[PDB]
């Protein structure tokens, strides 16, 4: 509910954008 931090991260090769609700990660 939070978000914000947790799909940053990701950036590390491949990944970027929004946060996807509570749940987060990479995918693309």
């Amino acid at each position: 509910v939070g978000c914000e931090e947790c799909p940053m991260h990701c950036k590390g090769k491949n990944a970027n954008p929004t946060c996807d609700d509570g749940v987060c990660n990479c995918n693309v």
